[PDB]
């Protein structure tokens, strides 16, 4: 068979993209959206009626031009969601706005309005991850809403402190990346091609799955941002990986069966006490490729928030 068929024997497939045209050519479990994503989804011409059903909506809901706006922009992510369940019999990942990455109330209380979009149109909380950055509030925000009954999906993890403290937070899932964690070593190091198995992002992601399966951890990890073809044959056994269609594309067409690359069989371990703050921010900042990422990744969410507020805005 195919890469791609061959990769669902070991790792749940998951379609990082808002286009439910890639949902109808791979049959994904589950979908994956991000702000960058959603604004993209934006532009593409068949999802004016969303873009029109957001704003129509708003409007019927105050007449506060700057509340509507919010109510638009949010209930056009949500949109876009709904319209992913129909074709996947998974779950739909929404990003909270990424200007609320370092406030744990404010995610919280976003967090819930998303979930009440969804639930407003019938969606119940078992198919839907509320997507939030792994800062140190992200996972605090994250611990109560799990607990609320929300799951979550903790991405931008890049440093293993972030994947401990999502582990024991107890959050549904996480999204450690692994094309980024490339990307600044190629840009701030010597050396620029990888092998696969020395890859950066790869060896990231394999550390985290060893230390999640090794103590029982019931996250689901979900490696995330691919670069080629490679880092993900690597990752292969993973729980699932979210790809994007040109990859999914590049699985699809290629022939050959691969192997599976991560396993742990040995037996449960137990873990150690919980990290504190202090020995969370300490052993991030100990990691120079995850304080940039981190803050960066942030950064250019919350733009790509504003020019989907802006196009809104112009709308109203």
């Amino acid at each position: 068979t195919d890469k791609l068929t061959s990769l669902r024997q070991y790792t749940t497939v998951v379609a990082d993209t808002g286009d439910i045209a890639a949902m109808k050519l791979y049959q994904p479990q589950d979908a994956t959206t991000n702000p960058s994503l959603i604004l993209n989804a934006a532009q593409i011409p068949e999802y004016r009626k969303l873009i029109d059903d957001a704003v129509a909506w708003a409007k019927q809901q105050s007449n506060d031009r700057a509340q509507q706006i919010v109510d638009a922009t949010d209930k056009l992510a949500v949109n876009i969601g709904l319209e992913i369940l129909k074709l996947v019999p998974g779950r739909i990942s929404t990003e909270v706005d990424a200007r609320l990455s370092y406030d744990t109330e404010a995610s919280i209380a976003k967090a819930k309005r998303l979930i009440k979009l969804y639930n407003d149109a019938g969606i119940s909380n078992d198919r839907i991850l509320i997507k939030l950055a792994s800062t140190w509030q992200g996972i605090r925000a994250a611990e109560q809403l799990e607990k609320e009954g929300i799951n979550c999906n903790l991405t931008l993890l890049f440093s293993f402190a972030q994947a401990r403290a999502c582990a024991e937070a107890g959050v549904f899932l996480i999204s450690p990346f692994v094309g980024r964690i490339l990307d600044w070593y190629k840009a701030n190091t010597d050396k620029k091609e990888y092998a696969p198995a020395e890859d950066p992002g790869v060896v990231s992601v394999s550390e985290i799955y060893q230390y999640y399966k090794e103590h029982g951890y019931e996250t689901v990890v979900m490696g995330a941002s691919f670069r080629n073809i490679g880092e993900i044959l690597e990752l292969a056994g993973c729980d699932r990986l979210t790809i994007a269609p040109a990859l999914l594309k590049e699985l699809a067409e290629s022939e050959g069966a691969i192997e599976r690359k991560l396993s742990y069989t040995g037996e449960v371990k137990a873990r150690p006490a919980r990290i504190t703050e202090s020995e969370f921010l300490w052993q991030h900042n100990q990691d120079p490729m995850a304080v940039d990422k981190l803050a960066e990744g942030i950064r250019k969410f919350a733009i790509d928030q504003e020019k989907l507020e802006k196009m809104i805005g112009d709308l109203l």
